[PDB]
DNA sequence: CCAGCGTGCAGC
DNA sequence: GCTGCGCGCTGG
Protein backbone atom coordinates (compact mmCIF):
# COMPACT_ATOMS: atom_id res chain seq x y z
CA UNK A 1 0.00 0.00 0.00
CA UNK A 2 1.00 3.07 -0.87
CA UNK A 3 -1.13 6.49 0.03
CA UNK A 4 -1.22 8.71 -3.34
CA UNK A 5 -0.18 12.12 -2.71
CA UNK A 6 -2.64 14.57 -2.46
CA UNK A 7 -3.83 18.62 -2.92
CA UNK A 8 -4.07 18.48 0.79
CA UNK A 9 -0.32 17.88 1.78
CA UNK A 10 -0.92 16.03 5.02
CA UNK A 11 2.50 15.34 6.42
CA UNK A 12 0.73 11.31 7.16
CA UNK A 13 1.57 11.23 3.02
CA UNK A 14 5.12 11.87 3.46
CA UNK A 15 5.81 9.51 7.14
CA UNK A 16 3.77 6.64 6.29
CA UNK A 17 6.34 4.30 5.73
CA UNK A 18 7.37 4.62 9.48
CA UNK A 19 4.00 4.55 11.99
CA UNK A 20 5.81 5.13 14.84
CA UNK A 21 6.67 8.98 13.06
CA UNK A 22 3.19 8.82 11.66
CA UNK A 23 1.55 8.79 15.11
CA UNK A 24 4.21 10.91 16.81
CA UNK A 25 2.79 13.47 14.08
CA UNK A 26 -0.34 12.76 14.78
CA UNK A 27 0.04 13.78 18.62
CA UNK A 28 1.68 16.71 17.47
CA UNK A 29 -1.10 17.85 15.91
CA UNK A 30 -3.68 17.02 19.16
CA UNK A 31 -5.44 20.83 19.12
CA UNK A 32 -2.35 22.21 17.47
CA UNK A 33 -1.96 23.82 14.13
CA UNK A 34 0.40 22.48 11.47
CA UNK A 35 2.03 25.12 10.41
CA UNK A 36 3.16 25.43 14.18
CA UNK A 37 3.14 21.66 14.94
CA UNK A 38 5.14 20.29 11.81
CA UNK A 39 8.40 22.42 12.13
CA UNK A 40 9.03 21.42 16.04
CA UNK A 41 7.94 17.70 14.87
CA UNK A 42 11.68 17.65 12.40
CA UNK A 43 13.27 18.98 15.30
CA UNK A 44 12.11 16.76 18.08
CA UNK A 45 12.58 13.38 15.52
CA UNK A 46 16.42 14.51 14.64
CA UNK A 47 16.77 14.62 18.81
CA UNK A 48 14.57 11.43 19.14
CA UNK A 49 14.33 9.38 16.10
CA UNK A 50 13.20 5.98 16.58
CA UNK A 51 10.72 5.02 19.62
CA UNK A 52 13.46 3.52 20.88
CA UNK A 53 15.26 6.61 21.80
CA UNK A 54 12.20 8.37 22.92
CA UNK A 55 11.04 5.75 25.27
CA UNK A 56 13.96 6.21 27.27
CA UNK A 57 14.06 10.30 26.76
CA UNK A 58 13.38 12.37 29.92
CA UNK A 59 10.44 14.10 29.08
CA UNK A 60 10.93 17.58 30.60
CA UNK A 61 13.53 17.74 27.51
CA UNK A 62 10.33 16.75 25.14
CA UNK A 63 8.28 19.43 26.97
CA UNK A 64 10.78 22.01 26.38
CA UNK A 65 10.70 21.45 22.64
CA UNK A 66 7.18 21.07 23.30
CA UNK A 67 6.68 24.52 25.15
CA UNK A 68 6.07 26.90 21.64
CA UNK A 69 2.61 24.86 20.70
CA UNK A 70 0.69 24.49 24.35
CA UNK A 71 -0.51 20.70 25.99
CA UNK A 72 3.68 20.56 26.79
CA UNK A 73 3.50 18.18 29.82
CA UNK A 74 0.79 16.45 28.71
CA UNK A 75 2.06 15.68 25.20
CA UNK A 76 5.84 15.09 26.71
CA UNK A 77 4.78 12.91 29.11
CA UNK A 78 2.14 11.10 26.63
CA UNK A 79 5.49 10.55 23.97
CA UNK A 80 6.99 8.87 26.74
CA UNK A 81 4.68 6.15 27.77
CA UNK A 82 3.30 5.95 23.82
CA UNK A 83 6.96 5.08 22.13
CA UNK A 84 7.18 2.53 25.32
CA UNK A 85 4.12 0.84 24.27
CA UNK A 86 4.53 0.70 20.84
CA UNK A 87 7.59 -1.11 21.35
CA UNK A 88 5.94 -3.53 24.40
CA UNK A 89 2.34 -3.83 23.67
CA UNK A 90 1.84 -6.66 21.13
CA UNK A 91 -0.84 -4.52 19.34
CA UNK A 92 -2.81 -4.62 15.66
CA UNK A 93 -4.44 -1.08 15.59
CA UNK A 94 -2.43 1.94 17.04
CA UNK A 95 -5.43 3.12 19.20
CA UNK A 96 -4.89 0.16 21.76
CA UNK A 97 -2.02 2.29 22.64
CA UNK A 98 -1.10 5.62 25.21
CA UNK A 99 -2.39 8.71 23.62
CA UNK A 100 -3.54 7.36 20.47
CA UNK A 101 -7.20 7.56 19.81
CA UNK A 102 -9.45 7.64 16.76
CA UNK A 103 -7.90 10.52 14.91
CA UNK A 104 -4.29 8.76 15.12
CA UNK A 105 -5.90 5.20 14.89
CA UNK A 106 -7.83 6.57 11.71
CA UNK A 107 -4.41 8.10 10.15
CA UNK A 108 -3.01 4.63 10.53
CA UNK A 109 -5.87 2.81 9.01
CA UNK A 110 -5.64 5.57 5.86
CA UNK A 111 -2.00 5.56 5.51
CA UNK A 112 0.01 2.54 7.43
CA UNK A 113 -2.18 -0.05 6.16
CA UNK A 114 -4.69 -0.30 3.04
CA UNK A 115 -7.97 -0.17 4.73
CA UNK A 116 -8.88 3.59 4.08
CA UNK A 117 -12.29 2.64 2.72
CA UNK A 118 -13.21 0.94 6.29
CA UNK A 119 -12.46 4.39 8.00
CA UNK A 120 -14.77 6.86 8.98
CA UNK A 121 -12.91 10.19 9.93
CA UNK A 122 -13.58 13.33 12.14
CA UNK A 123 -10.91 15.46 11.26
CA UNK A 124 -10.65 17.90 9.02
CA UNK A 125 -7.62 17.49 6.70
CA UNK A 126 -8.37 13.88 7.02
CA UNK A 127 -11.69 13.90 6.34
CA UNK A 128 -10.92 15.85 2.41
CA UNK A 129 -8.00 13.51 2.16
CA UNK A 130 -10.34 10.72 2.14
CA UNK A 131 -13.82 12.01 0.63
CA UNK A 132 -10.77 12.60 -2.14
CA UNK A 133 -9.71 9.13 -2.34
CA UNK A 134 -13.49 7.87 -2.20
CA UNK A 135 -13.98 10.73 -5.24
CA UNK A 136 -10.59 10.29 -7.06
CA UNK A 137 -10.88 5.85 -6.44
CA UNK A 138 -10.87 4.25 -10.13
C1' DC B 1 -8.50 44.20 24.17
C1' DC B 2 -9.70 39.57 24.67
C1' DA B 3 -12.37 35.47 23.20
C1' DG B 4 -12.19 31.59 19.95
C1' DC B 5 -9.65 28.03 17.77
C1' DG B 6 -5.98 24.17 16.14
C1' DT B 7 -5.64 17.46 11.51
C1' DG B 8 -7.27 15.15 20.62
C1' DC B 9 -6.88 12.39 24.32
C1' DA B 10 -6.97 10.07 29.06
C1' DG B 11 -9.17 9.64 33.02
C1' DC B 12 -12.89 10.42 36.23
C1' DG C 1 -20.25 13.09 28.81
C1' DC C 2 -17.28 16.14 30.98
C1' DT C 3 -12.95 18.40 32.06
C1' DG C 4 -8.09 19.68 32.05
C1' DC C 5 -4.50 20.69 29.34
C1' DG C 6 -2.25 25.29 26.67
C1' DC C 7 0.38 28.13 23.55
C1' DG C 8 0.72 31.10 19.87
C1' DC C 9 -2.19 32.58 16.25
C1' DT C 10 -5.80 35.29 14.05
C1' DG C 11 -9.77 38.89 14.05
C1' DG C 12 -14.05 42.14 15.60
Amino acid sequence: WTPPRSPFNLVQETLFHDPWKLLIATIFLNRTSGKMAIPVLWKFLEKYPSAEVARTADWRDVSELLKPLGLYDLRAKTIVKFSDEYLTKQWKYPIELHGIGKYGNDSYRIFCVNEWKQVHPEAHKLNKYHDWLWENHE
